[PDB]
């Protein structure tokens, strides 16, 4: 199966990704870390993701999500949903029951498996900034553990956005890698000390 580029690239119209400071309470359902460029959440949880441009892209721009694994023995292989979670009753009518990343929150969400790649990704229209504000925002689900056996199995994941044409073409890419998990306040703590070790 093809290995998507994970290869940061800004394009023409300064595309980048952001996220809002959270912290790393106990009563967290998701958090970022710089540090790591890891975003840390919880099962079937809102995921805020900020979308920056220097300038305006043309009428039907669209930006895509998808996961790959990290690690270079495992890139080839495609990022699922385990057996047992693909078998829960938990689909919103849009999003098909093996995809990991939803989209919460836009009617307009389109999901894709590549008939080549049989890679999942889930892709909604660029749309401007809300009234006062300076970013657009995507809200992201994911719909297994990092844990879940048959699945990620504790294998880390990136999550790659990509700003597209109508077409499909490239117009930009960024990404960061993610956990799900039970505590992420617990676990993004716990792995940033390691990183100063
Ligand atoms: C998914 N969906 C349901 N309803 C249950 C239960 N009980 N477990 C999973 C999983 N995994
Ligand atoms: C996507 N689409 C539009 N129209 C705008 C604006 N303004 N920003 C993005 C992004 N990111
Ligand atoms: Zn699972």
């Amino acid at each position: 199966s093809s290995v998507p580029s994970q290869k940061t690239y800004q394009g023409s119209y300064g595309f980048r990704l952001g996220f809002l400071h959270s912290g790393t309470a106990k009563s967290v359902t998701c958090t970022y870390s710089p540090a790591l460029n890891k975003l840390f959440c919880q099962l079937a949880k809102t995921c805020p993701v900020q979308l920056w441009v220097d300038s305006t892209p043309p009428p039907g721009t669209r930006v895509r999500a998808m996961a790959i694994y990290k690690q270079s023995q495992h890139m080839t292989e495609v990022v699922r949903r385990c057996p047992h979670h693909e078998r829960c009753s938990d689909s919103d009518g849009l999003a098909p029951p093996q995809h990991l990343i939803r989209v919460e929150g836009n009617l307009r969400a389109e999901y894709l498996d590549d008939r080549n790649t049989f890679r999942h990704s889930v892709v909604v229209p660029c749309e401007p900034p809300e009234v006062g504000s300076d970013c657009t925002t995507i809200h992201y689900n994911y719909m297994c553990y990092s844990s879940c056996m048959g699945g990620m199995n504790r294998r880390p994941i990136l999550t790659i956005i990509t700003l597209e044409d109508s077409s499909g073409n490239l117009l930009g890419r960024d990404s960061f890698e993610v956990r799900v998990c039970a505590c992420p306040g617990r676990d993004r703590r716990t792995e940033e000390e390691n990183l100063r070790k």
